[PDB]
RNA sequence: GGGCCAGGUCUCUCUCGUCGA
RNA sequence: CGACGAGAGAGACC
């Protein structure tokens, strides 16, 4: 990805966008209770903690781009991508525009506590406005999209999230596109039925993990999986992607049926921006927070993955390779080990940087005992060898804890993180449940004890 | 709430129900 | 006990 070209919105006739300035983040009450080393991110230049220029920072995730033209192993990547997918029988006919609005089987309907995008921003308009989930009506977006048409610019805004120290100082904020309602529509009538067949799939068909509950997924996955894994980390995966990599995408798409939707992934790859008073073209790179962006990022994830494998060991059976990716994210297994450092170096010629798994200092050899996806190891239960304990380290947790974007819900919040933390273990669980009632907020809380988790969970394998 | 923020997945909590044994 | 509908509110993850 990279930035073709930036100027002041105003020369151009766009208005400026209100992004907002501070932080939701604020110290908990249980700030001093646990230990933790992360603040909020960086979200303007005037920050005092910054220790370089902002907007210099924020934009040089796109690297630039490598490759412009798909070579042999990238199509034959593609090849036996599609071919799996094909086996879904994925319906390829256009989503009606009621559904691709207000959901359907497979599909959620849109949200209306989100922006509705440009230009509707501008207008100071919003989603409630013209949906209505009550009649389900369609006939004043159909209008708009008559009117304003298709390939709007995305509205850029800062993340607003915990993030460690150097990346703050640093100044290292991760980026959110907003797409346009109207594009959003376009995409979910043109793929929605794509979109479901995902959602109802996760697994190593589709190769991806999208609609996945890990706490009764995980004891499913090595079941699925050959019997070595290898994994490794991205540098700014979403942006390092050349636009090769989309016309890769779009042969996927013709294979398996939606050959004349292979447009709107031109919008995704030459896309144009706003951003407060600025604006800006971009080539390659996939868009934070555009329609289909899970799904997209762990396509092209397959087909990486699939591409490395061939331009470094021949005569891989691709058949007997087992995969699953979360965007950029992902757990791979092979019945012979493969080494990380080599795929790495082959990873370079195409514009991708790959670090070691679970940010390790040199590549190593991943094992179950290891391995992590969406930040959570693997532990089979000590009563039930065939079940699988998705753990969340408690630092994550701790982290977490440390701040709230509003005290009201303080119930909730702890409630959702104890949750994730049991499957740490009934020792450590107590000892987490011991220093939340450490304060006297802790023991004005409802609590569930770990006898009541283990055993719910173990109901729902039921 | 603190001073106008995307696309999603999963989970939990409150209120109202449809179909269902 | 079993799907799913809407109205909210949140948490984690990508």
């Amino acid at each position: 990805g990279e930035i073709q070209w930036m100027r002041p919105s105003k020369e151009v006739g766009y208005p400026i966008i209100n992004a907002p300035s501070k932080t939701k983040l604020e110290p908990s009450a249980f700030h001093y209770v646990f230990e933790g080393v992360k603040e909020p991110a960086v979200l303007t230049k005037n920050d005092p903690r910054l220790k370089t220029d902002f907007e210099e920072a924020i934009f040089s995730k796109y690297v630039g781009n490598k490759i412009t033209e798909v070579d042999e192993y990238m199509k034959e990547a593609v090849d036996h991508y599609a071919g799996q997918l094909m086996s879904l029988d994925i319906n390829t006919e256009q989503m009606c525009l009621e559904d691709a609005m207000y959901g359907t089987d497979g599909l959620e309907a849109l949200d209306l506590s989100t922006s509705a995008g440009y230009p509707y921003v501008a207008m100071g308009k919003k989603k409630r406005d013209i949906l209505n989930k009550q009649t389900r009506d369609t006939k004043e977006m159909q209008k708009l999209l008559d009117t304003y048409g298709i390939n709007l610019p995305l509205v850029t805004y800062v993340k607003d999230e915990l993030r460690s120290k150097t990346k703050v100082e640093q100044g290292k904020s991760r980026l959110i596109e907003a797409s346009s309602l109207n594009d959003s529509v376009a995409m979910r009538m043109a793929f929605g039925n794509l979109y479901a067949a995902f959602h109802k799939n996760p697994g190593v068909i589709t190769g991806s993990a999208v609609g996945c509950d890990p706490d009764l997924f995980w004891s499913k996955i090595p079941v699925l999986m050959e019997e070595k894994l290898f994994a490794f980390d991205y540098t700014g995966y979403d942006a390092s992607l050349s636009p090769a990599w989309f016309e890769a995408l779009k042969m996927v798409l013709e294979k398996i049926g939606f050959g004349d939707r292979v447009d709107y992934i031109d919008y995704l790859n030459h896309s144009h921006h706003l951003y407060k008073n600025k604006t800006y073209c971009v080539k390659g790179g996939m868009p934070s927070g555009a329609s289909g962006t899970s799904i997209f990022n762990s396509m092209i994830n397959n087909l990486i993955i699939r591409t490395l494998l061939l331009k470094t060991y021949k005569g891989i059976d691709l058949d007997h390779l087992k995969m699953i990716a979360y965007g950029d994210d992902v757990i791979a297994s092979y019945p012979h080990e493969v080494d990380a450092s080599l795929l790495a170096q082959s990873g370079k010629d195409y514009g991708l940087t790959m670090t070691p798994a679970d940010k390790s200092a040199t590549f190593e050899t991943v094992t179950w005992e290891n391995v992590t996806f969406l930040k959570r190891f693997f532990r089979a239960d000590e009563k039930y060898p065939f079940l699988i304990h998705p753990v969340m380290p408690m630092k994550e947790i701790h982290e977490s804890i440390r701040w709230t974007k509003d005290p009201r819900n303080t119930q909730d919040h702890v409630r959702s993180l104890c949750l994730l933390a049991w499957h740490n273990g009934e020792e450590e669980y107590n000892k987490f449940l011991a220093k939340i009632r450490s304060v006297p907020i802790g023991r004005a809380l409802d609590l569930p004890e770990y006898s009541t988790l283990y055993r719910r969970w173990l109901d729902s394998f039921g």
